[PDB]
């Protein structure tokens, strides 16, 4: 069966209500999500996550194919991945 890919871990620009504009990998994003998601009520989160039994799997499916979510306390958590620098072909700063 086909596995996702080798370059699973890219750079996701995660916008936190306290710390905006931050570069972290898929795993680091996962860690943030699974933390807030476990805080989020299991009776409040999407039904797909209620079919999933693993916490990482839930957050992984968010990164897989979902949008942003509210982490509670009035604040929210959104993230976007910068992929294919086809414009100008700009390499990383450092």
């Amino acid at each position: 069966m086909p596995d996702p890919l080798m370059y699973q871990q890219d750079n996701f620009v995660v916008l936190e209500t306290n710390q905006p504009e931050q570069f972290l990998t898929t795993i680091e994003l996962l860690e943030k999500l699974k933390g807030e998601l476990e805080k989020i009520s299991f009776s409040d989160l999407p039904l797909e996550l209620q079919k999933l039994d693993s916490l990482p799997a839930q957050a992984q499916h968010l990164i897989d194919t979902s949008c942003e979510l509210d982490v509670g306390a009035g604040k929210y958590l959104q993230w976007y991945a910068v992929r294919l620098e086809k414009l100008e072909h700009h390499h990383h700063h450092h």
